[PDB]
């Protein structure tokens, strides 16, 4: 074999291979590859053929200068069942004999930490996968056809790149970039984008709510209604300013229904407790059940409005699905959904009043999940 099957992941290694503190590391698909049939999608294993004839020679060149070699590629279809394991083993090995010299192969087969333009890959070469040598990020290369190109970027080039996750995975992990022209061809660089949403620039910076002449709390009993995206910090914040300060958090994750939400908002108040509701609640009608829950306690109604973007919330889902193995997955159909749904929350409604939470940075306290939600996570 060569080969390894370890968690969502695929590693290969050649013989011949040497670990070095250096590397130059490849896209597999349009990138040192392209079908023969000239489909967007190969019509089978066997739809391949060397991008370009100068690649060769210039990867000999390299493992001549002293870079380890190594393939990086995303192949999530093993892990949905749509391509065996064993049939894209085959392809690899077939590649690299017509390629004719040593590589070894990282093959992220699942969604998740290991999935570019997340850094999981990376990560597992420099601390298991290459024999404890320490790699100069710094004289190392990434070069993937994933790289935001704008259309129109290049006489005969009309589709601007399906992606950007061949340049966001060496952006996370601080590698020099190229697209396989670039590299190649030696073409100028092309024009590109990176997506709008950059989760480098989330800043802890500003107040903790509006309008700052407000109070986050109340003294005395009444009801707090969230409203927010999936992934928008709900149930973090929640924990954060309003349990800490002793309500009674009635979170829809875990009560399994809204039905459940109301009765225990109403079992807390006839306790006397300050309560939270934590729940989507992007519609009038849902905020209005408590509202009259308020009401027939003869106690205030109070909206917290958290203010993430779809996108912050998107890129929050996909981290805690990372790194909270306990939670279930949010789809984008579930994201646009609530979008459709969203309607403004407003005094009319009959809330006393209403705080808007600005999506303010709160860094995570293990600096290697702070690192992990840095990182561009979707291409
Ligand atoms: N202010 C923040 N800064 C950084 N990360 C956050 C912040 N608020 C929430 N998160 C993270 O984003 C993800 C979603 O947060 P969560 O509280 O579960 O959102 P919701 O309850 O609205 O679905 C979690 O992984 C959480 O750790
Ligand atoms: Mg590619
Ligand atoms: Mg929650």
């Amino acid at each position: 074999l060569g080969w390894e099957s370890l968690k969502k992941l695929l590693v290969f290694t050649a013989s011949g291979v040497k670990p070095q503190g250096k590397v130059a590391a490849f896209d597999l698909d349009g990138t040192l590859i392209t079908t023969r049939s000239g489909k967007v999608f190969p019509t089978s294993p066997s739809d391949w053929r060397i991008l370009y004839p100068e690649i060769p020679k210039k990867l000999q060149e390299l493992a001549a200068e002293g870079y380890k070699l190594v393939i990086f590629t995303n192949q999530m279809g093993i892990g949905r069942g749509k391509l065996p394991a064993e049939v894209f083993k085959g392809k690899v090995e077939a590649v690299l004999e017509k390629l004719g010299v040593p590589f070894q192969v990282l093959v992220a087969t699942h969604a998740g930490l290991n999935r570019k333009p997340v850094s999981g890959m990376w990560d597992h070469l420099q601390e298991q996968a290459n024999e404890g040598i320490p790699i100069s990020v710094e004289d190392s290369v990434f070069v993937g056809d994933a790289a935001g190109r704008l259309a129109n970027w290049a006489p005969g080039r009309k589709k601007k790149d399906f992606s950007c996750a061949d340049r966001l995975f060496a952006l996370n992990v601080g590698l020099p970039f190229a697209t396989p022209e670039e590299f190649f061809l030696k073409w100028p660089a092309a024009r590109f984008e990176l997506p709008a949403f950059d989760p480098r620039t989330i800043s802890s910076a500003g107040p903790l709510y509006l309008p700052e002449s407000s109070s986050l709390l109340s003294p005395n009993p009444e009801v707090v209604v969230a409203v927010g995206f999936p992934g928008a910090g709900k149930s973090t914040f929640i924990q954060e300013h309003l349990v800490s300060a002793g309500y009674v958090h009635v979170n829809r994750d875990t009560l399994g229904s809204w039905q459940r939400c109301v009765s225990s908002c109403q079992a807390a108040l006839r306790q006397g407790k300050r309560v939270v509701i934590d729940n989507t609640n992007p519609d009038v009608p849902s905020r209005a059940r408590y509202i009259q829950c308020a009401k027939d306690a003869g106690v205030p109604c109070r909206c917290f409005n958290f203010c993430a973007t779809i996108e912050q919330a998107r890129h929050n889902n996909r981290f805690r699905e990372m790194t909270d193995p306990s939670h279930a997955p949010v789809s984008d159909m579930v994201m646009f959904s609530y979008r459709k749904q969203f309607e403004p929350p407003t005094l009319a409604e009959g809330f006393l009043e209403i705080l808007e939470i600005p999506f303010r940075l709160q860094e995570h306290l293990d600096p290697a999940l702070q690192r992990l939600y840095r990182q561009f996570s979707e291409g």
